[PDB]
């Protein structure tokens, strides 16, 4: 019943997606492709994680196949995506997580190998974007290549949708305090395009830009041209926070905002948007599957039309779980 | 000619103030009071600094007096401020930096010891607030107890003043990414009032509140009731950044904002407000004496009436240098 | 059947001991004493942990009692240990974890309250020391006040015992790379006795001394006067590593050492001393209950009589689990 | 009079070598080669440093030449070392700091371009090794390709030489607590050979091996086959520490060791080996030009024949200054 999924690239996103798929069980992984990691290294990388701890289960290599919880997984080492025999392994959906094939033309090479549909775990210039709980009902099954946007967009979209539906956002600017990523340098190093990104990650705030706020307009058409922002990269490990400053049409006291956010988090957006009133910190959301958790006590309102909202999100676990959920919904809609 | 200054408390602020006074030479330190630090420990603490490096000069203890660059300094160990013989040591001005005597009544005990005026290096509930380059011309010499506000207020005030003068701020919300301070815990520890502040500083974002934006209204009367914000405490070492989101009356393209900020930084606010167009990071402002440096490339504008401005500031060196400058101006006005 | 245990002090060690007792179920906690933490703060502190994550269970306050997994716990706020009514709450054993009552006379005040035996979770000047798996068979039930030494001693004792039994250690020097603790300063701060310990923990190696190696001689009488060492405090979070350099009597190739260590870890010291041959790092031992894990690949041997052995240990979870195990063994011996 | 020096590669070592050469003035840099950094990026990278602060001087680009303090510097972008026109730029000595041409045959390609001698800033399999203050008198001018070993070897060699000369080391094992380097990963990443080195540098101790102790035997022939050790990589920034455990022939109390080390540091090894008795930490040696500083208070001695010695060293500034000093001595010997 569950759809067969193949993963391209065994980086951070690919490993986390495999972990989420095996933890939730909504889909079955049957093939992985990576031209620079061998089988034993794959076992070592999957077994041990610095951020999320040891894998809860059994992983081993046998007969040239990665066996996780007794499920053999075919391993490929092709560099050209058009040469990967996805159909032979039985994979129906393919997750493109390498981060280098983001356009529709580049990502469509996987279709030649026998895959039916391709999901891009990154923003795409021309592929359609879907965010779970916001516009995933727009999927009609006639699209072969889509996109899951990014972690920041997935965190910002549900809260922005609720706020716009209840009070009518007029314009907003977003600032996100982000954790370090794999593109940063351990010590001040060489950067070709972004000079700031080449500086030492352990001792530099390194202010950075981001197009997630713009992409929210793509996900929600009514908010097109009304959002934008930047980002800061602090020397933390896993958890990021989003800060949204927006102007509302209708008057909205902070208690009303809290009530509507809690109501949305309970019924319609259960498991996607969280709500908390405790004195939480960043480490309290490690390995949390929510796309975004609204922090009631951290926000502040200048008046009835000018507020600042704070939302937490795990940029590793939440995005992978959202990718798995999107694949499951796509399989159900088939 | 230079006024004689006595320092109460040898914490971070007191040590940095002494260092700034000896580096610039605008004032002379002639007495220090601390009931928990002895002479040899004082020499050790002043000589070595983890953030700003070794002191450039000579410091030693002789005859029960701290000698810095050949200048003897009287040392007191009184716990009650009313019992300190400030007049005997020749100190005219006293810097109250312990952080526990912030009200006018509590801080006035130093006057009984023979001091002429008292400067509080922290926000005060009832003492007048002065920020160098913003409203320091309002000092009239008839005030015996004043205040220098805080680092965040000193960073926000000049940029806000320039923006209000040129374009008429209507309302703004501020977010500051702050470095760790002495009030935080090395590991998750016990906190009586602020539960979030008791969590581990090395692994927690610990969102925190701040009244610096409100205090800007006190410093600039026209902006009363139009500013507010919060703060985030990231596990960095020394440098903080301020993010201001505001709505303007007159239309203002980003180039016009940059031009006016540069013009202000050059002539009127020279040495107080900086300007840069390079790809700088947080560590590039270590040991910088400016109150705030405008980052042209980091900001973003949604439209002609909604912008986000970014300013850097060293929360240790800049505040101490501002305190020294305020004391020098007070002495000149005498 | 399980003995009733009362905990004095709700610091890091006390909270971790309560967590270990509720996770393993070998003993039952029925009373906690802390004069500076109220009930709601206790619930907040127990529920959330930055290092070990959220508590797996339910914790709440009701009728002035802390309820964990449905088990009510009496709460005391006495400051004088002699005034705590341990007998009224039904507590038989008391764990003294405040770190200020370490002598037999000071720790014996708990006996006046009705407690039968007292266990000190820290080194004691005169109380007997017991390490699980090394000399815990020497407990004879006639002792009312004992000690569990420390984390470093608990890590060093089993490996040293095995090495001495198999090859006859002649003399050794130990170096431990330790994680930051609650006694360190978030930023360079004031230290009364240890000047080095007052420096900034996030940016300083802060070399420190330690008497754990000496205490190993107390635990193992044959090694008296043959061990000693120092420590380094690096800006990590939870996991520490011990490095032992020793000279052996009998010739011992590295393979023989590995074989004997593995054999000891399997049968006799199961669950106390671990063994691994993988390429592990410090974060791979987070929340590990072993007292020490031997790292086969990290060690090196100059010749047949001069070797360096490496052992990992979680200084928070392992010590608490050892305390619980010692209490269970004491109850069994009753 | 000063020799003309050309630098191959503008990495960390090359930039630090250029900075040291311009700060001390013992040599003149007249050419730099890097195929992946352009002129403007070179100016940006040289001007700003996260660890050592802003460059004290003026650096700018004009007419395709890097101008530092008014001295133009020719810039090359060749990838093949044999095609670099070292002779045209007037460079006599060439510093090979890329880390990929370490053998004599590979490093000799620079001779075809017109260079007279080549200095390798890294360990070499077959090139002769020289350490300033230990065996640099063995240079006879007939060698065209040599080596400066490494930072760890440069720290260990002088102290080991003094100890062997005064007391006769029999055998020793070394452990070094090292800071993070450019070869580490910002977050757990892919490592081809060293699996441990691919783990997250900000949250992992990552135990590592090192051949510096072995190379000490090459530098000091009498100690061949008597030294070896390993290393630990902690999440610090710049400063490392060396721990040496050795057995001595003659009896040696700790006071005698301190006296001999101080005497050596004063006269013969002035500026190479330091001596301190203060309560220093790692950050106190930032931007220190000494090869190694002996920490009197941190060491410990079990008996008269078994001691542990502690030495600090800046692995960035000290090595670069030693390279400059070696080049100056080579020029003088010409």
């Amino acid at each position: 019943g569950k759809v067969k999924v193949g993963v391209n690239g065994f980086g951070r996103i690919g490993r986390l997606v495999t972990r989420a798929a095996f933890n939730s069980g909504k889909v079955d992984i049957v093939a992985i492709n990576d031209p620079f990691i061998d089988l034993n290294y794959m076992v070592y990388m999957f077994q041990y994680d610095s951020t999320h701890g040891k894998f809860h289960g059994t992983v081993k290599a046998e007969n040239g196949k990665l066996v996780i919880n007794g499920n053999p997984i075919t391993i490929f080492q092709e560099r050209d995506p058009s040469k990967i025999k996805w159909g032979d392994a039985g994979a129906e959906y393919v997750v493109e997580s390498t981060g280098v094939f983001t356009t529709m033309e580049k990502a469509g090479a996987h279709l030649q190998g026998g895959a039916k549909r391709v999901i891009i775990s990154a923003p795409s210039a021309d592929a359609p974007m879907f965010v779970m709980g916001v516009n995933h009902e727009k999927y009609d099954n006639s699209l072969k290549i889509i996109s899951n946007a990014s972690c920041t967009t997935n965190c910002l979209a549900p809260l922005a949708k609720v706020i716009h539906d209840n009070f009518g956002i007029v314009e907003g600017l977003m600032t996100t305090v982000h954790a370090i990523t794999a593109t940063q340098k351990t010590v001040d190093g060489p950067s070709g395009k972004l000079w700031r990104d080449g500086r030492g990650a352990l001792q530099n705030i390194i202010p950075a830009s981001t197009g997630a706020a713009k992409a929210v307009g793509k996900v929600i058409p009514e908010l097109n041209g009304k959002l934008t922002g930047m980002a800061f990269r602090v020397p933390t490990a896993n958890v990021s926070v989003v800060d949204l400053t927006c102007r509302l049409e209708k008057p909205a006291k902070y208690d009303d905002i809290k009530k509507v956010v809690k109501q949305a988090s309970e019924g319609p957006l259960k498991g996607i948007l969280g709500y908390t009133e405790h004195q939480v910190v960043s480490s309290d959301f490690n390995s949390d599957t929510h796309s975004s958790t609204f922090d009631a006590g951290a926000g502040i309102a200048l008046n009835d039309h000018f507020v600042k909202l704070i939302s937490w999100y795990d940029n590793e676990f939440g995005y992978s779980n959202r990718v798995v959920d999107l694949m499951a919904h796509m399989a159900s809609k088939e």
